[PDB]
């Protein structure tokens, strides 16, 4: 049950992302919370 982190897939996956990440729609993975 790894999470996925920066540049992580997300859409469809099973956990969310890892930490202080938002799963990005745009890109099809999870992206820094203070960058976006």
């Amino acid at each position: 049950g790894d999470c996925h982190k920066f540049l992580g897939w997300c859409r469809g996956e099973p956990d969310p992302c890892c930490e202080h990440l938002s799963c990005s729609r745009k890109h099809g993975w999870c992206v820094w919370d203070w960058t976006v």
